[PDB]
């Protein structure tokens, strides 16, 4: 539910290893960056 992790930054699409259709809330999202285009949302941290 919810949320996702698509955040102003965030893609949405190859997961935390690009392994997966995409994430759409986190539970993957290969980014890990903290701003932009990453994960940066994810709530509760960011970045991590
Ligand atoms: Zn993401």
């Amino acid at each position: 539910r919810e949320s996702k992790c698509p955040t102003p930054g965030c893609d949405g699409t190859g997961h935390v290893t690009g392994l997966y259709p995409h994430h759409r809330s986190l539970s993957g999202c290969p980014h890990k960056d903290r701003v932009p285009p990453e994960i940066l949302a994810m709530h509760e941290n960011v970045l991590k």
